[PDB]
């Protein structure tokens, strides 16, 4: 017979550059940490995913617009823990606000474009929660004593 032609071939794409990993990570030993350090805050805890309540300000218009708009507003907050002492009364102040203090440009840097009036319909169904707290539970330990 004749002698029948032939090719062949093959790829190199079994090979790259090494990417060994390094410690890429963010250290603040100073920072005096009540909680359990979440990440966005060094120094505080993150709650769990409890229900936000429904809270009027300006007007039904102002409700409506927020229990629309509420599937698309966080549904877990920002703390520190408690303590026996009188600081308890001031951490309680401050709670809430950790929560927004992030929360302002967490929402606009994931992709919403929420204004100052969206903002403020978030914090105050937060600002209830540690006040809802303070009166029942930091209450009650405090009016019954622990001893």
């Amino acid at each position: 017979g004749a002698m029948d032609p032939g090719q062949g071939g093959g790829t190199h794409s079994q090979w790259n550059k090494p990417s060994k990993p390094k410690t890429n990570m963010k250290h603040m030993a100073g920072a005096a940490a009540a909680g359990a350090v979440v990440g966005g805050l060094g120094g505080y805890m993150l709650g769990s995913a409890m229900s936000r309540p429904i809270i009027h300000f300006g007007s039904d218009y102002e409700d409506r617009y927020y229990r629309e708009n509420m599937h698309r507003y966080p549904n877990q907050v920002y703390y520190r823990p408690m303590d026996e002492y009188s600081n308890q009364n001031n951490f309680v102040h401050d709670c809430v606000n950790i929560t927004i203090k992030q929360h302002t440009v967490t929402t606009t840097t994931k992709g919403e474009n929420f204004t100052e009036t969206d903002v403020k319909m978030m914090e105050r169904v937060i600002e209830q929660m540690c006040i809802t707290q303070y009166e029942r539970e930091s209450q009650a330990y405090y009016q019954r004593g622990s001893s």
